[PDB]
C-alpha cells in the first residue's frame, strides 16, 4: 500500500499504540498515516510468537477501552491471554474500525529529519519513500528490537538459530533435537517448557536466575465476564486510578512491621493466588532493601522446595539484587520442568559462556552439543527502536547523540530540539512499570488531543523547553533513587546492551501521578511547551 507523500500525522508501528492513534486522529479528523516493518498489525504480538508466550497482566486488564463495542464484544477465555488469542484481538479491532487502509507494511523507516523552514518532518523509508508530516508519532515500541548475546561464534553454529522476538511463522519442530535456550527471563521461562516436551534433552544457560512466581492461569468463568461488562468501563476507570495501572492491591503496610508469621502467611496468600500481585503486598517492597528482603527469602524458600535435587534447586535461586526491581515474571511449570531427566540447568556464572562452536555451546567446563539453539535474549529496550533510525532535529543535532548518555525528555513525551516529535509509553513515563494499554491509551489520547489544540488554534509547531526537560530528567532520576530499582542492572537501566548508559529510564512515581501531572500541563496550554 503506497504511503502517502504529505499527511498531518505520521505514525511509526502497527502494534497497539499505533493503531490507536490512527483511530483517535481519524476521529479528530487529522490526515495520519502508519508506517509498519512487519506484513501486519500486533506488534509484539506479532513477533513473538514462540510457543507458550502469553501476557502477564490479566486479560480483562490487557485489553482497549477506547470502545464500548470492543469492550462488550470481545471475549477473552482465560486469565492470562496467550499470544494467539492477543493477535485475534488486535485482528479484530483493526477489522473493525478498518485500520489496515491508513497502513504501509513490510516498510521501515530509516530516517527523519525536522524542517525548521516549513515546521515538518521528511521521513524516508526503506522503499524508498519520503513522506512530509507535520507531526511525527514514534510508536515504535519498548520492547521491539531483539537483542543478542553478547558471544563468539554464533554465524558459525551448523544447527538452527531462532530469537523468541523473531520467531517463525510457522511451528517449529523440535522433537528428538538437542536443544538449548539462553535466557531465562519472561521469554527463556515461558518458551522452555514447551520446548522441553519436544526435545531429547534440553539445556537451559542460565545467567543471573530472575525472580518468578506461579501464574495459576485458569480459564474465565463466561459468567464472571458477562457481570464484568455491565460495568467494564467503571472497572476500567478504577484502574486508570492506580499507580500499577490495573486491581493489584495496593498493601498499604510495611514489610518490616509485621511478624513473621503475618509476613508468611500473608505471603502464602499470593503464592496460591497467582500472579504479581505480590509486588504490592507491604508498601515497601520497593522502597526499603530489608523490606524487600524478607519478601525475597520467602520467594527463595519456595523455588528451593519446587526441585528435588537441591543443588540444581539452589542454582535456580536468584542472588545479589532486590526482589522486584528486575521485571517480576510469571511461570507455568518452569520450576517443575528442572525435575525431569530430560532438561539440564547450566550454571554459567559458575561456567561462563566462552564461545558459541559449530556444534554447540561452550563453557569454561565443557562443550554442548545442539541441534538448534534458541536465543530468548531480550531486547534492545525502550532506546533501541528510535536509534536504529537517523532521527535529526533542530540543527541537525540526531536524537541517539543528544541521548547517548541516556534518553533526555520532558514528560516522557518529547525532547527539546525536536519539535512536533512525540513518543509513546517510552522512557520518563510509566511505560512498562504500568500495564500498557493503560500506559498507551493515555499517551496517545494525551498526544493526540495536542495535536488536535494545534490545529484547532492555527499553531504548527510545539517544541518541549529544554529547562523543563532538564528538569523532568532530574526528577526522575531523583524519585528512581527513592526506589531500589536502580540498585540493579536490567534492561530498564539499558544493563542488557555492552556499552550502553546505565541510568534508569522510567518514570516510577506512578501511572496515575503522572497522568495528573500530564492533565495539569494540558490544561495550562501546555506548560513547558512553546507552542508557535
Ligand atoms: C513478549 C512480550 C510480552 C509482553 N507482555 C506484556 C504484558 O503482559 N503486559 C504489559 O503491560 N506489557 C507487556 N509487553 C510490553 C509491550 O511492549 C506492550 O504491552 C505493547 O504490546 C507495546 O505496544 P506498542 O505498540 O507501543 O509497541 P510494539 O508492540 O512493540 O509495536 C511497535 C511496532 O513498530 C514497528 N517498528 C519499529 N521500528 C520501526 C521502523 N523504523 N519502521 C517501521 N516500523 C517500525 C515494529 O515492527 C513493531 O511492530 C510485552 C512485551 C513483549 C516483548
Ligand atoms: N509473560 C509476558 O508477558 C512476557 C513474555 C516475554 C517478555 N515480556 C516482556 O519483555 C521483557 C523482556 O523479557 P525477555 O525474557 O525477552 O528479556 P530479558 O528480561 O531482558 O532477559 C534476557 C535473558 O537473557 C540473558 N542474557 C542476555 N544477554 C546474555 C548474554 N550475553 N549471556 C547470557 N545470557 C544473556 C539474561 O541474563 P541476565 O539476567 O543474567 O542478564 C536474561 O536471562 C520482559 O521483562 C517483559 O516486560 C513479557
Amino acid at each position: 500500500r503506497q504511503p502517502p507523500e504529505e499527511v498531518d500525522v505520521l505514525v511509526v508501528g502497527a502494534g497497539f499504540s499505533g493503531l490507536y492513534a490512527l483511530y483517535r486522529l481519524r476521529e479528530l479528523g487529522r490526515s495520519v498515516h502508519v508506517i509498519e516493518t512487519a506484513g501486519d498489525v500486533g506488534g509484539v504480538w506479532y513477533w513473538n510468537r514462540y510457543p507458550g508466550a502469553r501476557d502477564d497482566i490479566e486479560s480483562i486488564e490487557y485489553c482497549y477501552s477506547f470502545s464500548e463495542e470492543v469492550l462488550q464484544e470481545w471475549n477473552w477465555t482465560e486469565r492470562y491471554a496467550s499470544q494467539p488469542e492477543i493477535l485475534r484481538y488486535i485482528n479484530f479491532v483493526a477489522d473493525k474500525f478498518d485500520l489496515r487502509s491508513g497502513i504501509t507494511f513490510h516498510t521501515t523507516v530509516t530516517a527523519a529529519a525536522f524542517d525548521e523552514a516549513t515546521n515538518t518532518w521528511t521521513v524516508d523509508t526503506n522503499h524508498g519513500d519520503r513522506i512530509r508530516a507535520r507531526y511525527l508519532i514514534m510508536a515504535s515500541g519498548q520492547l521491539s528490537v531483539p537483542q543478542l548475546p553478547n558471544f563468539p561464534g554464533l554465524k558459525d553454529f551448523a544447527g538452527n538459530l531462532y530469537h523468541t522476538g523473531n520467531w517463525p511463522h510457522e511451528p517449529v519442530d523440535f522433537s528428538g533435537q538437542r536443544v538449548g535456550v539462553i535466557g531465562t527471563g519472561s521469554s527463556g521461562i515461558q518458551v522452555s517448557p514447551q520446548i522441553a516436551k519436544q526435545a531429547a534433552e534440553l539445556f537451559v544457560f542460565q545467567r543471573t536466575p530472575h525472580f518468578a512466581v506461579p501464574a495459576r492461569n485458569a480459564p474465565l468463568d463466561p459468567e464472571f465476564l458477562a457481570d464484568l461488562k455491565k460495568r467494564y468501563a467503571e472497572f476500567r476507570e478504577e484502574s486508570r486510578n492506580t499507580p500499577g495501572g490495573t486491581h493489584r492491591y495496593q498493601g498499604p503496610k510495611s514489610a518490616l512491621e509485621v511478624s513473621d508469621e503475618e509476613l508468611v502467611e500473608t505471603l502464602e496468600r499470593y503464592w496460591q493466588e497467582g500472579g504479581p500481585d505480590i509486588l504490592a503486598a507491604y508498601r515497601d517492597i520497593l522502597r526499603d532493601r530489608d523490606a524487600n528482603e524478607r519478601v525475597a527469602e520467602f520467594i527463595r524458600n519456595k523455588i528451593r522446595n519446587t526441585v528435588r535435587d537441591p543443588e540444581v534447586a539452589e542454582r535456580l535461586v536468584p542472588k545479589g539484587y532486590p526482589f522486584g526491581t528486575k521485571r517480576l515474571i510469571l511461570e507455568i511449570d518452569y520450576y517443575e520442568m528442572f525435575n525431569r531427566d530430560n532438561v539440564h540447568l547450566v550454571d554459567t556464572l559458575s561456567a561462563p559462556i566462552e564461545t558459541i562452536t559449530p556444534r554447540g555451546v561452550r563453557t569454561s567446563e565443557r562443550e554442548y552439543e545442539l541441534d538448534s539453539l534458541v536465543l530468548a535474549t531480550g531486547f534492545d529496550a525502550l532506546t533501541g527502536a528510535l536509534f536504529k533510525i537517523d532521527i535529526r532535529g533542530v540543527g541537525n543535532v540526531a536524537l541517539k547523540e543528544k541521548w547517548a548518555a541516556g534518553p533526555r525528555t520532558y514528560l516522557g513525551l518529547s525532547t527539546a530540539g525536536f519539535p512536533n516529535l512525540f513518543f509513546i509509553a517510552g522512557p520518563g513515563s510509566p511505560s512498562a512499570l504500568s500495564n500498557m494499554l493503560v500506559s498507551i491509551e493515555q499517551h496517545v489520547e494525551w498526544v493526540t488531543d495536542h495535536i488536535a489544540y494545534m490545529f484547532k488554534n492555527g499553531l504548527t509547531r510545539s517544541e518541549a523547553v529544554l529547562e523543563k526537560e532538564d528538569e523532568w530528567v532530574e526528577h526522575v532520576n531523583e524519585i528512581a533513587d527513592e526506589t531500589l530499582y536502580p540498585m540493579t542492572a536490567s534492561w530498564y537501566t539499558g544493563a542488557n546492551v555492552p556499552g550502553k548508559p546505565r541510568v534508569f529510564m522510567l518514570y516510577v512515581g506512578g501511572f496515575h501521578r503522572y497522568r495528573q501531572i500530564c492533565d495539569e500541563v494540558a490544561a495550562k496550554g501546555y506548560e513547558g511547551f512553546v507552542l508557535t
